[PDB]
């Protein structure tokens, strides 16, 4: 599925991201809207041989198994197809997990070098939330 920009700013309040971890609304769509163009179905191969999945571009390297990357660990315990649904429950539910391991939204690299710091409450304007 291919989210509207405030379509998935409701989804996203609704599975509970709004202020997660002291994380407003808007820094997750902005992360979503440059990991994967806020598609659900958005796999990309990394170097090391591991896979991102979904709409925040989740690694099978740590968080979910899609049984080809050898010595990984699965911390979401999920596999990695999960994170294609169009119901963002398993992406929401394992991201949580992932900011709160210490270095916030910083794990996303597209966030850091293109959300962080700008306007992010500009992606959530005009939205009825
Ligand atoms: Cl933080
Ligand atoms: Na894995």
């Amino acid at each position: 599925k291919v989210f509207g920009r405030c379509e998935l700013a409701a989804a996203m309040k609704r599975h509970g991201l709004d202020n997660y971890r002291g994380y407003s609304l808007g820094n997750w769509v902005c992360a979503a809207k440059f990991e994967s163009n806020f598609n659900t179905q958005a796999t990309n191969r990394n170097t090391d041989g591991s896979t991102d999945y979904g709409i925040l571009q989740i690694n099978s390297r740590w968080w979910c198994n899609d049984g080809r990357t050898p010595g990984s660990r699965n911390l979401c315990n999920i596999p990695c197809s999960a994170l294609l649904s169009s119901d963002i429950t398993a992406s929401v539910n394992c991201a949580k997990k992932i900011v709160s391991d210490g270095n916030g939204m910083n794990a996303w690299v597209a966030w850091r070098n293109r959300c962080k710091g700008t306007d992010v409450q500009a992606w959530i304007r005009g939205c009825r939330l």
